[PDB]
This record gives C-alpha cells, sequence and structure tokens, in this order.
C-alpha cells in the first residue's frame, strides 16, 4: 500500500534550503515549506513562500514570537485567517523582527485548512508523507550530533521527544537496514547533507519527530 521510499524533492515540491541565521524562525521556514509542496502539488509551480510574513504577521495573537520561536500549526491557521502568504521574492528574508508588511497583491499561496497527526505515531506520519506530502514537524535539536551531522542516518541515544527545532519531512526510505525520515532543515545548504539530515525512523519516536507532525492543505 505505501510505498517504500518517497522523496518530494524529486516531485518537484521542495524549494532550496534556506538558511535562518540567528533568527529562531525554524517554524516559519518548516511552515512555509510543507505550504510550497502543496503549492506545487495544486498550482504545478514551485515558489519559496514568505518565511519573514510569518515572523512579522503570524505574532503573539498566534502564540508566536518571531525570531524567539514559534508553531507551524498557529503559522497555518494565520495564513488561514489571513486569506494568503506572501511570495519568498515580494517579502524577502531578513533573519529580525519587522513590521508587518503583508500585501495581498503579492499572495503566492493560500491555505484552507491544516491536519495535526497523533503524537509520537510514526506509522501515521508515514502514510501523511506517502500520501499527502511533505510534513511539518519538530525536532528535539539540542544536541552537537545534530548539527555537526555530516552524513548516513542520525541516531542521538540523548535524544528526547521533547522538540525545539521546527523542521520539514519531504520524505523516508533506508539506508542499509537503517530506516530514516529524509529531512528539510533551514540551516542552510552547509548544514548536513546539502542541508538536509537523515534521521532514525521506527526507533521510538527518536529526537519526538513525530511528537508535533502537521500538514496544510490548499482549497
Ligand atoms: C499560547 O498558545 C496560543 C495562543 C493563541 C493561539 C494559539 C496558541 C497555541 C496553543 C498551543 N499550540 C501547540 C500545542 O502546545 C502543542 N505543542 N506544540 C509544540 C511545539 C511544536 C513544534 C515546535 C517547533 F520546534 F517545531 F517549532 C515547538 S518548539 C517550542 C515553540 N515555542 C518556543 C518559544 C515560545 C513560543 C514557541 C513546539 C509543543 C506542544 C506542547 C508541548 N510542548 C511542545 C501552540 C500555541
Amino acid at each position: 500500500i505505501l510505498p517504500d521510499s518517497v522523496d518530494w524533492r524529486e516531485k518537484g515540491c521542495v524549494t532550496e534550503v534556506k538558511y535562518q541565521g540567528s533568527c529562531g524562525a525554524s517554524w516559519a521556514f518548516s511552515a512555509v515549506g510543507a505550504l510550497e509542496a502543496q503549492l506545487k502539488l495544486k498550482t504545478g509551480k514551485l515558489v519559496s513562500l514568505s518565511a519573514q510574513n510569518l515572523v512579522d504577521c503570524s505574532t503573539e495573537k498566534y502564540g508566536n514570537k518571531g525570531c524567539n520561536g514559534g508553531f507551524m500549526t498557529t503559522a497555518f491557521q494565520y495564513i488561514i485567517d489571513n486569506k494568503g502568504i506572501d511570495s519568498d521574492a515580494s517579502y524577502p528574508y531578513k533573519a529580525m523582527d519587522q513590521k508587518c508588511q503583508y500585501d495581498s497583491k503579492y499572495r503566492a499561496a493560500t491555505c484552507s485548512k491544516y491536519t495535526e497527526l497523533p503524537y509520537g505515531r510514526e506509522d501515521v506520519l508515514k502514510e501523511a508523507v506517502a500520501n499527502k506530502g511533505p510534513v511539518s514537524v519538530g525536532v528535539d535539536a539540542r544536541h552537537p550530533s545534530f548539527f555537526l551531522y555530516r552524513s548516513g542516518v542520525y541516531y542521538e541515544p540523548s535524544c528526547t521527544q521533547n522538540v525545539n527545532h521546527g523542521v520539514l519531512v519531504v520524505g523516508y526510505g533506508d539506508l542499509n537496514g537503517k530506516e530514516y525520515w529524509l529531512v528539510k532543515n533551514s540551516w542552510g545548504h552547509n548544514f548536513g547533507e546539502e542541508g538536509y539530515i537523515r534521521m532514525a525512523r521506527n526507533k521510538g519516536n527518536h529526537c519526538g519527530i513525530a511528537s508535533f507532525p502537521s500538514y496544510p492543505e490548499i482549497l
């Protein structure tokens, strides 16, 4: 029923890796990442969506704090409420808290709903990644082994299920018997494998990868 491997990058549904710099907007990058894939799936056009738009506009009414962190779910709720999000090109990433400058004239995507997946359920995440597209997730990235990761399947014995960094699952597979989640980060191309990390899959919700997954959909 489900494929052994998926890689949404090969379906033209994933934009280039971005670089959040010293602004804690991983939540914003994870959210736009997931919506970018739905925009391509539904319109055939792959366009980077404005993470800055989320940082400036999906703020304290959404429980978010811009460069001091936030949630992908309430980012999606902002896009829903706002009836749009601007393209990255029109509303570029400055890695700073700014005044909201959303302009409907440069709306590149919309969002009608989002779905949150049950805590810890990697089978359900697998299904969603296969059948719906890239899923926005949280991970515990506060380990040197994570930010120093280069290649292979990341496993960290002291990883917890308490998430603190937003990323985007763009697929899954296995590498010589070790199953993994294919994860797009927002630490630029010099993080990991050209900006991606393969994280242990079906090993007890490792690094809380399936603790808080969510994905948007477009009407
Ligand atoms: C104040 O709330 C308001 C107010 C108004 C409207 C809506 C809300 C929302 C109500 C509640 N929801 C989500 C729920 O709490 C579920 N959930 N989600 C997460 C969750 C997911 C992804 C990420 C990630 F790493 F990917 F970014 C994260 S990193 C922490 C994000 N922090 C840090 C700084 C302060 C603000 C942002 C956490 C957690 C939980 C529960 C347990 N702890 C972790 C968020 C806010």
